[PDB]
């Protein structure tokens, strides 16, 4: 529930930045921002631009026309691609606030939804000004990506109906009245959508606020955007990728674990792939595509992007099996430092791969390729108009199975180059004259919420209710959650230094019941936290609150809470300093009544701070050090023996119902959490 | 039965070489070796080796632990192989025989078995001083690997009983006392481990012998040992690696040919792979896996391996669309000398291939994939506990079919590359004034011999027992074999010269009973022999005995037998300069009453004496010729019609029993040859 505060001319800019999320699916001919966009004359702004070829590129393709309103856009799909880009230039180019507002309201009100929310979304993380103003939350922006079909449905009928036929008759379909707005309770999906075990963890993968922070990954640094922006740490950027995915499927195998779903399967382009996925969803032209369990991915259709797949993997076979090769224009050696900024690059198929500012439309790339196999749609029908998968959107992608899928094999890849990096030595990773003598965790708990968000901008207003900027129509839904703990370290020390403390939480035991060892456990844990310590000498003890881990942030507020917050000149402080970390619902996998086990892992290692990096990101240790170290790399687990390291194995237990389902039953009173 | 004199001090130090092989399986508490070891500290030790960054790697792998004892050691598995190439290390580098002596003790009292007789065989063989002594046959130190479980078995149950239950029930069941000792015949296997037409071929798949022969090709140059001790051979490797592959396939599909079985089948990554083998094996905690017939080689367990082997072979194919191409930081052209010698280092892939000294875990080898994928075991539990197949040793890798596929198909791909290697021309081959007027051979028999060694070494004896090194358990069974022949060649020389002359055995007919072209046979001729004559002017009668053929030899002595011969200052002769050829016995492929048609080719060309090489095998001629030459490569027929080559059409015949089980049958008298 924390804050930081904020003048008017804040306010006043904040609120001006926010207007263009209202109704987005229509147009209010009475707004603001339809004034500003009628008197902005596009072919005479040339003077608003930073850069007259970005402008002069954007007035060719718009004078040949965009992307028609009403069309799914979709950043996968080349032309869309280019116009998007061009838009986003433009708005990042804008020289002004005042340029960049009005060319937002001209694109707010002449250009294609999508495509627009998308670039000015982008445009306000991006643009220097901007930053540190808030930004509504993806599923607030854009419900349609967050709302199964089911409740999206019944909301079109309450809309037309406008109310309900009779209030008893549809406190049974779970639809509220609470405070002159509409509440609809929202189950997560049956086997008709995931079509197989993979529906024991809907619950995590429809979660809104994981996808969000999918979303969020994206947004802060495209693949198709160059690092220039973030000087010294293009450099690392390879880097963010690795870690992001593989951080992202330990925190996804944790949930398989506790749902006794074990490994995530391996597949092939030869082959047929087990496990479907039917997304529940559809666009204006078309229902989302469905992939069937056991769905032939090797079909007339589908075969000569095999091929291409095929040799994209397979030349990182060829590089790994030549060690030192002339490859992208760059002399790339795999025992050097810039190695595993080029492997992450190369699986991306970044912009910074090449020589590219911005990404050229021919350069292609196997993500892209990866999910159109994988999606299963019909091939599109124009390049306007394509059939939508999950795979299409950063917003609907962490809800498909194939996507972990995708990103375990990438992410395998990569950990098989890692053999070529130098195993951390002893007394690299010893800690001189310090030692953890103990580590101390508090009752770790998981429970399920509701949660609410305002699902307005999917659902349709009349020209008068337009008026009023109407957002009567919400989504209660139950979420992960855990309460809050904390963690005490018990140190002893030789001398006063300063310390890096960094804890990781991962699987203790197999499917089969045996202990992990290190060798095969170390890509499975997800930090929790880094913080710096100044140690004194002799006993200490340290206590660090859950509440205060570096990577999990606060839910976003809604829009209408953030306009009240602004009424009294504050901003919600975790939508401004971190809209990019993981939420701390989702901190803990789903525990159970036993309590499951797992293993925090707790390192201190010596501070020694390098110049701030200006991060696209989760603010990361000011260290020399890589992402994810000590995990970031193949282990020799007696090198991991070390005082200044302490595994601690530790339960996590669960509270009230066991499904989400139980809390959706009209009429039944649910065992909540305490 | 020819040996070599020998004076006391070898005596007693062969002795000691020997007295590790005695009941492998245990320890005897009263052994010498057990007081040395005892008496041996390793810690203390770092002054007994030349080479103190091997003994601290050793001391710091072993600080950390070993495989355990009673597991199964296999070369292919990476951190077994590590401790094994350790291990070897400080048995090559300790600096005198005493030191060697006291570590291999050390060795054999606390290290897994399988290990230490693996770098112990290979240590004596490397070792400058201990090369010269003798070493008991492998399957004498390995019983285990070179009887199949029906024996095995009998062997466990009679120990037991401590002889037998009723003396002619167990003659019925194949069991004899011999002179206070037991026999067991043996007969080869079922099509319940061969389970197709390959069981027609068991007497040579799973002859003791041709399995000894490919072990000691392994352990005389390992894949994972650098050339450095062979100094000028380093430039030959590769083109060992093509001649002794060739060769062994050559020697075996001759086989096929007399039992009608034709060409060795190719199969695909892709497919299932027609014909299976059921390994009739178990270690200490697993049968041996078995491969069905039409096993599907493409599932989720293989698929990753396939990637990594298709791409490995499709870059071979790149290499040779390019001519010239930078590959593993050399330039290489493959019209170039030393392009021979990479290609087999490439397929095979060598230390040699790379930097390397001893192999890097990292390096991933095609070879090792490939027998995983082929062995078709469940994936290993942990790194000390995987499922044996028959691929995983090299003492039963001859046995599995698949072997033969494997390795035809790595020939076959170095036979693509020498396309571009240039012809022999006429000149070239011809030698001035000498012709080979005629040649003529004995008559050719193969037939039908028992043969015996000791088992003891898979069988367990009483802590009382082992005191006097009990060995009584002996594995009797029909092994090939032939009459000795000589060649007499009849030739005409218009000047006094030198001369090698050179002869191999090759095809006929095809399946279809026409005459093998060159162009295609030339791969299918195996050397039988080759040696150095003055040849004077006029004519003269060169006669050849197949006893003194280069590429053959004796039988091993039972280490019985070796002790025996010591006792009077004595060594077998053949197992003293030459235990890496073939048995002399396995020299034809099994004839017919009819008489089965084969080539002899005899070839005479200039002796052009070369620095003699320090030879890691198989002294072959002192030339800068080839392997094989001059078979060496693809030719033209036409090019082969010179007066100093003679092909001759050749019958093998076979006398007595047809087939091995004719021999093992309780109160029937076979009909032996004379
Ligand atoms: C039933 O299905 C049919 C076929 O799919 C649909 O017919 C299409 O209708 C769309 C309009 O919705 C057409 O696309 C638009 O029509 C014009 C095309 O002009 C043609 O001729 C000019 C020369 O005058 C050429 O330059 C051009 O190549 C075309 O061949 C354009 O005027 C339109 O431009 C407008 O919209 C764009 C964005 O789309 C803006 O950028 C512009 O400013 C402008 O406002 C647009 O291109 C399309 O041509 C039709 N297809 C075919 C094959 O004829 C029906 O719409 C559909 N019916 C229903 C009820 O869905
Ligand atoms: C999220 O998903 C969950 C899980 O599927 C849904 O929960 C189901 O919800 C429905 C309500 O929508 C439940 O159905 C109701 O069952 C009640 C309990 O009945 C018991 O006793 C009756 C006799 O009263 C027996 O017949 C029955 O076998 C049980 O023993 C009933 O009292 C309800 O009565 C209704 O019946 C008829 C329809 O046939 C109506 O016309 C009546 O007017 C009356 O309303 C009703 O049938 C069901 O139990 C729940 N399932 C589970 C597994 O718990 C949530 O609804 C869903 N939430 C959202 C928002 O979708
Ligand atoms: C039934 O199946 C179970 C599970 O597979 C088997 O249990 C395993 O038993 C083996 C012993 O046979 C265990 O391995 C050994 O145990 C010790 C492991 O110590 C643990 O704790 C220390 C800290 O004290 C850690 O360092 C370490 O990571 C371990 O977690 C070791 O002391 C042993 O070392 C000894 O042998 C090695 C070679 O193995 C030598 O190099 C050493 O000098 C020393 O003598 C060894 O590592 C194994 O831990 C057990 N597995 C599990 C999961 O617990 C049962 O054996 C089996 N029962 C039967 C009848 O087969
Ligand atoms: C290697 O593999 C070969 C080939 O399989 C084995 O050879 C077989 O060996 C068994 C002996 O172990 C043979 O079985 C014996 O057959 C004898 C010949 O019998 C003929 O006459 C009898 C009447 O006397 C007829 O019934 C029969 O049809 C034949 O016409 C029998 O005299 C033997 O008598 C035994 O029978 C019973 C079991 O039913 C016992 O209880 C008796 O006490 C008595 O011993 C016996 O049945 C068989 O012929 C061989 N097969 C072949 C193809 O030649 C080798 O044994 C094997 N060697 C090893 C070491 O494994
Ligand atoms: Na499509
Ligand atoms: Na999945
Ligand atoms: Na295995
Ligand atoms: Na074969």
């Amino acid at each position: 529930f924390k804050t930081t505060p904020v003048d008017a001319a804040f306010v006043e800019k904040q609120k001006k930045i926010l207007s263009l999320f209202y109704n987005v699916n229509e147009i209010s001919y009475e707004a603001e921002y339809y004034k500003v966009a009628q008197d902005f004359n596009i072919e005479a702004s040339k003077d608003c631009y930073t850069n007259m070829k970005a402008y002069e590129n954007f007035m060719m393709m718009y004078k040949v026309g965009f992307l028609p309103k009403n069309l799914e856009f979709s950043i996968f799909y080349e032309k869309m691609r280019e116009e998007a880009i061009a838009l986003f230039k433009l708005f990042y180019y804008a020289k002004d606030f005042e340029c960049f507002y009005k060319t937002a309201c001209y694109a707010r009100v002449y250009m294609n939804q999508g495509m627009f929310l998308y670039a000015y979304y982008i445009a306000i993380i991006q643009r220097s000004d901007t930053a540190s103003f808030v930004l509504p939350a993806p599923y607030e922006a854009y419900p349609q990506y967050f709302v199964n079909m089911e409740v999206k449905n019944k909301m079109d009928y309450v809309k037309m109906m406008d109310g309900c036929l009779d209030e008893k008759i549809c406190y049974n379909y779970g639809i509220i009245k609470e405070n002159e707005q509409f509440v609809m309770y929202a189950n997560y999906s049956n086997s008709l959508t995931y079509p197989n075990n993979e529906d024991r963890i809907a619950y995590l993968t429809e979660d809104v606020g994981l996808n969000a922070y999918y979303y969020y990954f994206h947004s802060h640094l495209p693949f198709w955007w160059n690092s220039g922006k973030y000087g010294a740490f293009k450099e690392r950027r390879g880097e963010i990728y690795f870690f992001f995915y593989q951080q992202l499927l330990a925190r996804y195998y944790m949930e398989r674990l506790t749902n006794g779903l074990g490994k995530i399967p391996e597949f092939s382009w030869y082959s047929p792939l087990r496990t479907g996925y039917l997304p529940p969803f559809n666009s204006f032209y078309y229902p989302f595509a469905q992939r069937s369990n056991d769905y032939e991915l090797h079909t007339e259709k589908n075969y000569e992007e095999i091929r291409f797949l095929d040799i994209y993997e397979k030349t990182f076979f060829q590089y790994l099996q030549q060690g030192h090769f002339k490859a992208f224009d760059k002399k790339i050696d795999l025992h050097s430092s810039k190695a595993v900024n080029f492997v992450g690059n190369y699986w991306q198929t970044n912009a910074d791969l090449f020589e590219e500012d911005f990404l050229q439309f021919y350069q292609r790339s196997y993500e892209v390729n990866a999910r159109r196999v994988l999606g299963a749609a019909p091939k599109p029908f124009n390049q306007y108009t394509f059939i939508p998968s999950a795979l299409d959107f950063y917003q609907t992608s962490a809800r498909d199975p194939a996507f972990y899928q995708l990103y375990k094999r990438i992410v395998q890849y990569i950990i098989e180059f890692k053999q070529y990096q130098v195993p951390y030595t002893q007394e690299a990773l010893h800690f001189v004259g310090l030692k953890i003598s103990d580590v101390k965790v508090d009752k770790m708990v998981t429970f399920f919420d509701h949660f609410d968000f305002d699902a307005f901008n999917t659902v349709y207003f009349s020209k008068e209710e337009l008026k009023s900027s109407p957002h009567g129509y919400k989504v209660r839904q139950p979420r992960l959650n855990h309460k809050p703990f904390t963690v005490t370290i018990d140190i002893k020390s030789d001398v006063a230094t300063n310390a890096v403390v960094k804890m990781f939480l991962g699987p203790k035991y197999d499917e089969n019941g045996f202990p992990f060892s290190l060798e095969d456990n170390w890509m499975n844990f997800y930090e929790l936290d880094w913080f710096v310590q100044k140690v004194n000498p002799g006993q200490s003890q340290i206590t660090r609150s859950s509440t205060d881990f570096a990577f999990f942030k606060e839910d976003s507020l809604p829009m209408a809470e953030i306009y009240k917050l602004l009424d009294q000149g504050k901003i919600p402080t975790d939508m401004f300093n971190s809209s990019d970390t993981m939420p701390s619902r989702l901190m803990l996998p789903k525990g159970t009544y036993d309590g499951f086990p797992f293993q925090l892992f707790v390192f201190v290692y010596p501070y020694e701070p390098t110049p701030k990096e200006s991060e696209p990101f989760k603010a990361v240790v000011p260290d020399n050090k890589p992402f994810g170290y000590p995990f970031d790399r193949p282990v020799l687990p007696q090198y991991f023996k070390q005082p200044n390291m302490f595994f601690k194995k530790v339960l996590v237990y669960h509270e009230g119902e066991l499904f989400p389902y139980l809390f959706n039953i009209p009429h039944y009173t649910p065992d909540k959490a305490q």
